[PDB]
């Protein structure tokens, strides 16, 4: 995150750490609790993942110095990809982790609200970008989890922002005309998280940009409200 505050313990307790085993054991992408096996996070993360044995979830994590050799976490079981995924640029940026073992539900971890197919009228005016990536281009990943209240951009206007892109409306961007406040590298697949009639709605999944924080240059989501419905198919299959 650029342009970010350290969060406070148990601010985002959908947000976990996805951490990689292989060479060595490391922070590769955030990611939300949306049930009590299942995390959302970004289809790019998986790049060159080969098998799921190789993935550790960490939930009710403030700081990445907690994670130890001792330090429980969720082994994955199955790794769904979007199969329409081809890139982050060019959308169905997303997939799901079905977990080994059910998380508990409880004051330091618990889910976010998908969005509702009505709210997609809603104008969302209180959204946060949270994770533990880059400050800036050239950087490492951060110890505290970091948060950012970004405004959301018109599909028009992120359109006219990225020339020879296809904005589609299954993308979401968020960013300041001039830039400052933005995910960087390590943020993706976390959440873009926007509280309305007092309840938190996972609005987003951190994706692409170009560059990190620049003016003109909104971060670009995947639309979670637009996948709502290949959510259900997933998580909900008989
Ligand atoms: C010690 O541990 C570490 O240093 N861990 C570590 C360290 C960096 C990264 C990973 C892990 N994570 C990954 O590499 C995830 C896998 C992966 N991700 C991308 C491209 C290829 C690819 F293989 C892409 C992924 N991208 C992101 O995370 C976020 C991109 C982004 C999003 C928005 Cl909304 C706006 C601007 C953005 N940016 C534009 N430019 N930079 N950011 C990434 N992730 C790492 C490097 N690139």
């Amino acid at each position: 995150i650029v342009g970010g505050t350290a969060s406070v313990r148990g601010e985002w307790p959908w947000q976990v750490t996805l951490h990689t085993t292989s060479p060595t054991q490391r922070h590769l992408c955030g990611g939300s609790i949306i049930g009590n096996q299942w995390i959302l996070t970004a289809a790019h993360c998986f790049y060159g993942v080969e098998s799921p044995k190789i993935l550790r979830v960490y939930s009710g994590i403030l700081n990445q110095s907690e994670i130890k050799e001792d330090t429980s976490f969720f082994g994955v079981q199955e790794i769904i990809i979007h199969d329409q995924y081809k890139m982050a640029e060019s959308g169905y940026d997303i997939a799901l982790l079905k977990l080994e073992t059910t998380v508990g539900y409880g004051d330091s971890q618990r889910p976010i609200c998908l969005p509702s197919k009505g709210d997609r009228n809603v104008i969302y005016t209180d959204c946060w970008v949270t994770g533990w990536g880059y400050r800036k281009l050239r950087d490492k990943i951060q110890n505290t989890l970091q948060k950012a209240k970004i405004p959301l951009v018109t599909n028009e206007e992120c359109q006219k922002r990225y020339r020879g892109h296809k904005i589609t409306h299954k993308m979401i961007c968020a960013g300041y005309r001039e830039g400052g406040k933005d995910a960087c590298k390590g943020d993706s697949g976390g959440p873009l998280s926007c509280k309305h009639n007092e309840v938190w709605h996972l609005v987003g999944i951190t994706s692409w940009g170009e560059g990190c924080a620049q003016r003109e240059r909104p971060g670009v989501y995947t639309n979670v409200v637009e996948y709502v419905d290949w959510i259900l198919e997933k998580t909900q299959a008989v």
